[PDB]
């Protein structure tokens, strides 16, 4: 019979765009296992669901899940949304495969049911700060954060990688999601003569707080993690975007290998160059690698599957450990410019 799998993430709200190459991804990735002979003569049917990125609708979609009899999904794409509805999927025996979570909390509580294909903000955050310590040396420093579990715990842990070396932290403060005027954070950064800004967040933030800092002269220089690297980031900043420095996945899209799949994304006019694009790609596919060598439907016999022998993907040769956590997920830095394109520094 036809296999139901959930896909979840935001459809709605102000990070949708990244929900759209998740959504993207996963669709392309059940249409070609299904165009290959889907799972043992089976069908993939993906049921899509909208949680905004949003703790409060995660658990209500997580419930409806349950309630609708999936047993697999593909979601949740944020990790404040993701990590309360692993809650209700881990006590209802419930394969869950996150594409986008990279907060580490997610894996570290003894979850039996719970992967990832996305990274770890474990190895994303020490990644900012070696290059801060290293490349970019910097005077005063000064680390900012949106108050949510991704922002807040990459700001923290870009905080401690740089007091492990000693260098001046002048200050560690938060703002609120949906901030229009950041002329307070501004006028802080003047009288602190920072030259450095890490910024823990989305970016809706990112490209506000860039705009309105070069309005004003500040010489700031600004980084953040994957979650500020969209295509949105330059149309919100313009020209301020440039020298901008974020830390990101490897890009998928300019490997060979995956030029095929390029190439059915261009044919349906997408934008092919988003990380999620493919990190979600590829939680569909281990997904199917599993369903299809073992021939069973229990989702504790799935992830045990997956954590023996592993699965060939589009963002290469995934192994999981114990926990559910990709090992050697890297992330880089690239210097991004005011057309939206960008390179490694
Ligand atoms: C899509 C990504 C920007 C999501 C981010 N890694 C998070 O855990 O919230």
């Amino acid at each position: 019979d036809d296999i139901k799998v959930a896909v979840v993430g935001a459809m709605s709200g102000p990070i949708a765009q990244w929900g759209d190459m998740e959504f993207n991804g996963a669709r392309q990735a059940i249409k070609d296992i299904n165009a290959k002979g889907g799972i043992k003569g089976d069908k993939l049917v993906g049921v899509e669901y909208d949680d905004a990125c949003d703790p409060k609708q995660a658990v209500a979609v997580a419930n409806k899940i349950v309630n609708d009899g999936i047993k697999y999904v593909i979601g949740h794409l944020c990790s404040s949304s993701t990590q309360p509805a692993s809650d209700i999927y881990e006590d209802e025996g419930i394969l869950m495969i996150s594409p986008g979570a990279t907060n580490p909390e997610l894996t570290q509580r003894g979850y039996q049911h719970i992967m990832r294909t996305a990274g770890l903000d474990s190895s994303q955050g020490p990644t900012a700060a070696k290059y801060i310590l290293e490349t970019v040396k910097p005077q005063r420093i000064a680390i900012i954060h949106d108050k949510q579990q991704y922002g807040e715990g990459l700001a923290r842990s870009v905080q401690d990688g740089l007091k492990a070396a000693n260098a001046n932290v002048v200050f560690f403060d938060g703002i609120t999601a949906g901030e229009k005027d950041f002329s307070a954070l501004i006028a802080r950064l003047k009288k602190e003569n920072i030259d450095f800004v890490y910024y823990g967040g989305y970016y809706p933030e990112m490209g506000q707080m860039l705009r309105q800092a070069r309005s004003v002269g500040l010489k700031t220089q600004f980084m953040g993690p994957e979650g500020v690297g969209n295509a949105s980031l330059s149309n919100i900043a313009g020209d301020a975007a440039e020298g901008m420095l974020v830390t990101m996945p490897k890009r998928y899209d300019q490997d060979p290998a995956n030029q095929g799949i390029v190439d059915a994304l261009k044919a349906d006019k997408k934008d092919p160059s988003g990380p999620y694009v493919w990190i979600t790609y590829a939680a569909v596919q281990s997904l199917a690698t599993a369903l299809e060598r073992t021939g069973s439907d229990e989702p504790l016999a799935l992830v045990k599957d997956l954590k023996a022998n592993g699965a060939n993907t589009v963002i290469g040769p995934l192994n999981w450990d114990e926990k559910g956590d990709l090992k050697g997920f890297d992330f880089g830095v690239f210097q991004w410019h005011a057309d939206g394109s960008s390179t490694k520094a």
